[PDB]
């Protein structure tokens, strides 16, 4: 597969990952709140990431995409 960012490389940090969860469980599925807690990220970034986190939790599935490629 291929991946391209038509903007800039956006990545998170452990500190952020740990914070997101904390509030996620405490406040719940509230992005407006979480985003604020962390401060660094924004409602948007959080909204997306929310799904990005789980996607990883469970090995590639629905996507049905493997890092394999034409050998040789």
């Amino acid at each position: 597969g291929s991946s391209g960012s038509s903007g800039y490389s956006v990545k998170w940090t452990i500190e952020e990952k740990e914070l997101f969860e904390q509030g996620l469980a405490k406040f719940g599925r509230r992005w407006t709140k979480i985003s604020k807690l962390i401060g660094s990220r924004t409602v948007l970034q959080v909204k997306s990431y929310a799904r990005q986190y789980f996607k990883n939790k469970v090995k590639c599935g629905l996507d049905k995409e493997t890092p394999n490629q034409k050998t040789g």
